[PDB]
């Protein structure tokens, strides 16, 4: 609620071409299709092939920043990015070579930061998941068997066996309801009366396991990235020890591109920022262009008013961001700091239009 | 659990007529319907047309409070509120002009406060959503393909292609179970064994993303609206800095209309209020009518007893509200304040019936 | 994880007979059933009729504790508990009079404490629910219409109208998948690609609204009931102000019946209790029977050992309960208290077997 | 996100053979199967029979550590682990004796630690579950009846009775959508419009009940196991009282096996450990092999750098683990401790390669 994400979070074209790339597939998958566009896109594969392959060698020029690096992950596909289609072309002479379009799907994952964030936590908590995964299979076969108990008499064709009903368990437990084969008797239908009750109790926990500290990690991800930009601020030599733990959970940093807006004038004032790298366009008669290591919004928050400037991203800025309460908090935290923000709430009244 | 919402939260008639308005639609959508009521409601469209259109120009009299305002949102439909039906009437001579009853649906959203609250946060957290949205599409096509691997042999008619099975993925992953086309073999059925497991793991996070800080924002929404009504209280010059952060998370403010009840006598005492604007009817022999800047309930809470007055909304009041624990908290917070609430717990014993 | 619920939480027989009572229904609902047991249970209705009716008048003797009471809720059915069957017997001469077995279903709700806990909170938070409830209907008809756009050509029989497809929305949005009528075209199937995504995003919030402060209320329910049993403890004149807020969130109180066990000897020590009303059976050579206002377990927790006594519920006791960490917390909170628990950790070593 | 689970959390072979054991079942469940492998696996039952039975008596040698033990749970199946097949062999002469492969399913649960963790909490919170369980059945039959109201006219075959529609309730309420029997009329279809809305509101709470303090218990499970390894650290005589409550929620301990890696050199430094039992391989010219009661990572965290050693599990170690923020926290908590970690951040610079 308090952050300005701009400049193309979905930036790298390496990520991009997988999307139109794999949509090339389906038209090869279909009868009675003209050969015209059929092969038009095999070229587009060759483009994306050639595109990464053009990109490839410069990546294989991995002498840039060659001091200490661990790039087996990022490279792991780039190798396969171009090899698999090639051997696919020859050994798999039939058109199915395209079905090694199973490949590029990792390329988004090549630079899907927020994906390692996933894998980081499974190696702490899957202790639970396994015993649950058992406990799932506990309740599967314990319950799945109870079907074979019954309708083997009059539904051999459907429930003439164990796994045929195990099939009817997970669909039945995992919230689905396909609608293929359902009992005809009383008690065999009774037994379902605890099942959805169960699995919604199960996944109520089991899925709960994921969001559990996933949130913690992302709540943690916003500190690990932001114990940086702390000493960069000229003022933070006085901040007491535990003050910062109270704060940095909320402070998120994002980048803005050049040319963009930061806050428009007259819109309702709701937030204030700390600038630490880049520069701005403080839209005033004398533009008070504050570069790395500044802030703005105190003019709007102490007064509870609209914006006093159409601040715009003159350059690419590294931002923080902050709403009132936690600034009210910090204003509550110390009279030391509100003084200068009292003074600044007068300085930037005259300094905004003046030099 | 601690708040009195009265006076028509769903107030504005602009919001209201969309509901009966669009129910006018269906009777135009049906064969063998008499023309009688068929056109009876085309008038009702003209009413609602004329109604907003009556409302319209006074809104276009936007010279009221014309100092600094940003009303492109609120106006964005009012324009289209009446234009689209008009051109619809002529160019679309056929009855389908009514099918530009797609229009009024924003009119509730015109004044759906709590809807901007939605949009505020997506622009902080969708960083996650996108990489998840990929990760969804990751697991879609990676898995969706695995179907075409198999039953192309004996189900061309159903799984003779890729997207025909991608269809069977999302229904299969997104908890649904339509029941159109399901495999017949072993391993192709095996592969589902991780799928619902997956998607319930996915949306366990992905939907989790929404409630994540949506709660934070609404937990924040109750502070931003309520750092107001703080200095309005005559007593709060002494309250220490961090005291208020501890409190205002819970304190919600809502309005009551004139004529209504506030707390009935004899019902079990569970809460106390702070009055800051309006007036009451303290139901006693001498009504102790306390207007802006007062409170009541300490008589009931320190003693743990029923109500000592049928307090009623003599006027439209701006209320706070509070349960014991957090007043017990504040009574724990300082002996300074419990003194006057000790005294008040004697003053309003004699002052309730006396003058 | 830290509480001993015994003595029949599902106690009152008023609650009980609704269950077998309404199971009497179905056998009246069925052809080709013998009249034998058919009317056997109409008596059982008359029993339960007569049973509450026997109970009834003593309830209508509401002169017990007649000082200040608000019993319109509890009585609201007791009236109808016996009247509705009666007029049902005569005006509805046909067997359908039994279909006013719609009635007793409130009788569990008559004394379903934890049900008012539900209703308490909806009157704080439904502010959200309504705008969501709109937002649901927003996305319903906005999206539902998009079906009528399309398959009216070749599925009049199924999608020849608006609401016929609105039907296919909620089933489609609300996680269900009935399996009646599904499209045949491409784009009309495409549009589903955001739908389950949506509704699982919706109810990810909307259901989230319920557990949101429901938890808060039950987390609150355990304080409101337990600021009691605080001053009852002889030791708690020294406990500082904010100490208790830290604690009482976890401390749950429940009753045990006479004759039952409290903690068995030799089982692993994991918890300690505070006795405040009732008495025990401290299973030792000289039973150290401590009545109201005592505790035990410090012998097991400071040492990290099994139980030193088969404490058993000699009488009906009002208990608290507590695990280590929060006692370790309190042992961390002050050296004042650990002294007496150090001394008690020696006194009850010799006092356990001695007098 | 901060823990190294190694050495076979799914260790005991008692747990293992249940999995292949019960997969032996299905081939006995099927017609037209050769007798060859049919009886090949009846042996495998005899193996697993003989295997536990081999294991059995040594367990019945329960004189190991015979001072105070409560092993009725662990033994409860071991008895039945071998008896049930035996009587099954004779009384059930027909092949169905194998259908007492319902038995081993508890054997994983015999040593499914994290399963008692489940059962611990249901005996605190099911107070809610019951009243909900009623409230479920409240809304079941109240609503289920509403179907019999209607389509008894034209669907006797499907809705000619009460429970036939109660069936259509839970499937309808519990998120499923089987697809057997659905109405044909307007209002009977209308009534569903609140149902999925309801049950997703219900299980939004009811499943919520589970994760509610399940999380608390596992958040508690990580303290109860870890108030240990506290005094084992030589340094923690100075740590203030409430310091530890702030910490131990996150500190998880897990074991590593001998031969394994602990942290590889050059990988990005993100965490630090406290060694309290075992020993390491500090990969340096002079290996600084620190055994019980040590730590490492401060070299990487204060500087924000890669690893300074390929530390590897020379032996089986009992570990803690910790990320920066909470070490930054502790570094914020006191200048007393950062001194020695300042000194250690110089000592292990020269001591790493030297002796
Ligand atoms: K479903
Ligand atoms: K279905």
């Amino acid at each position: 609620m308090s952050v300005l994400p701009f400049l193309r979070i979905y930036a790298p074209l390496n990520a991009v071409l997988a999307a139109p790339g794999l949509l090339a597939v389906a038209a090869l998958t279909i009868p009675d299709m003209s050969g015209r566009s059929r092969l038009a896109l095999a070229a587009l594969l060759a483009v994306i092939w050639g595109a990464y392959l053009l990109q490839l060698a410069a990546t294989l020029l991995k002498r840039r920043a060659g001091v200490v690096r661990d790039r087996t992950p990022k490279i792991a596909i780039d190798v396969l990015a171009v090899l698999v289609p090639l051997a696919a072309f020859l050994l798999d002479g039939s058109p199915d070579w395209s079905l090694y379009c199973a490949v590029w799907l990792l390329k988004p994952l090549r630079d899907s930061t927020f994906f390692p964030v996933l894998g980081r936590v499974l190696a702490n908590e899957a202790r639970n998941l396994i015993g649950v995964t058992t406990l799932f299979g506990v309740v599967l076969f314990a319950v799945a068997l109870a079907a074979y108990v019954i309708e083997r008499d009059i539904q051999p064709e459907k429930f003439g066996s164990i796994p045929q009903a195990m099939w009817w368990a997970v669909v039945t437990l995992s919230t689905t309801g396909y609608g293929d084969t359902i009992p005809q008797s009383f008690a065999g239908r009774v037994l379902a009366g605890a099942v959805m009750m169960s699995g919604i109790g199960i996944f109520g926990l089991w899925a709960g396991i994921l969001a559990t500290g996933f949130y913690q990690e992302v709540r943690r991800g916003d500190f690990v990235r932001n114990w940086q930009l702390v000493a960069a601020v000229p003022l933070f030599q006085k901040l007491g020890p535990a003050v910062l733990v109270e704060i940095v959970r909320a402070l998120r940093a994002r980048t803005v591109p050049a040319g963009a807006v930061i806050c428009r004038i007259g819109e309702p004032g709701d937030r204030m920022f700390f600038v630490v790298e880049g520069s701005v366009s403080v839209a005033t008669p004398n533009p008070v262009e504050l570069g790395p290591g500044a802030f703005f919004g105190e003019m709007a928050l102490i007064s509870g008013e609209p914006r006093s400037a159409t601040v715009s991203a003159a350059t690419t800025v590294s931002l923080l961001s902050l709403h009132s309460a936690d600034f009210q908090m910090l204003c509550s935290s110390s009279p030391e700091i509100a003084e200068i923000f009292r003074k600044t709430a007068l300085e930037r009244r005259g300094a905004a239009a003046s030099a």
